[PDB]
């Protein structure tokens, strides 16, 4: 698949599909992936990066490639890798959704607060784009939700979902782990058919990965 790099290598883009990327950038060496929808009426994105430069280098580049504007982020949870980049994004008018708990977990950390406006569930259309957004419980962190594109069947999984190189759950400080297995059977009870599943951190996968992150909990 393409794959476009920032002049750094800080920065990288490969293309899923006509119309969606997986966006990766390196924060201080740790790699985290995210979305690109590129949509009839702007560029929606999935998470932001690590912090303000990063983001903005992020937008920089999509919207000279694309030629259109970031419109929309969705912000999957309250950590750094999701969230680093929320004040760029409210200083630019580009609007950051999320649940009303990862919004108040933001406001408790010092970020910034998204907008709080996604339920468990909540269906999005940007475009002809469509976008659901899926809270499955606790796993991770206590709000982290996964994002689900319909007309693809792919599953943006994020850090509740582990990449095959993973070999254990990595940080659990803010984690459920007697919940996390609950919620990732949820995901799988909900999207019986899946095509390709991004995790936060690491390679695209296909519902194996769900199924790894199953037996790290063992
Ligand atoms: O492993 C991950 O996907 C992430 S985002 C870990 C992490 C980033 S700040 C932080 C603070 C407390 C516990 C975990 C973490
Ligand atoms: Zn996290
Ligand atoms: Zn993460």
């Amino acid at each position: 698949k393409t794959v476009i790099k920032n002049e750094t290598g800080t920065i990288s883009i490969s293309q899923l599909n006509k119309n969606v990327w997986v966006h990766t950038e390196l924060g201080s060496a740790v790699p985290s992936n995210g979305l690109v929808l590129n949509t009839s009426k702007g560029l929606v994105l999935v998470d932001s990066s690590w912090d303000d430069k990063l983001t903005k280098e992020l937008i920089e580049m999509v919207e000279k490639k694309f030629q259109k504007r970031v419109t929309d982020v969705i912000i999957t949870h309250a950590h750094a890798d999701r969230i680093g980049g929320i004040k760029t994004l409210k200083e630019r008018g580009i609007k950051a959704h999320s649940t009303a708990l990862t919004a108040e977990l933001a406001k408790k950390n010092g970020y910034e607060e998204p907008l709080g406006d996604l339920q468990t569930v909540t269906n999005l259309k940007f475009g002809n784009m469509k976008v659901e957004t899926f809270y499955p419980g606790k796993g991770h962190t206590e709000d982290n939700i996964v994002v689900w594109l319909p007309q693809y069947n792919i599953l943006v999984g994020g850090c509740l979902v582990k990449s095959t190189s993973a070999k254990d759950l990595g940080n659990v400080a803010d984690a459920y782990v007697n919940e996390w297995s609950t919620s990732i059977e949820n995901v799988l009870k909900r999207y019986r058919n899946i095509n390709a599943v991004v995790p936060g951190h690491g390679e695209v996968g296909d519902k194996g990965l769900l199924l790894h992150t199953l037996d790290l909990l063992k």
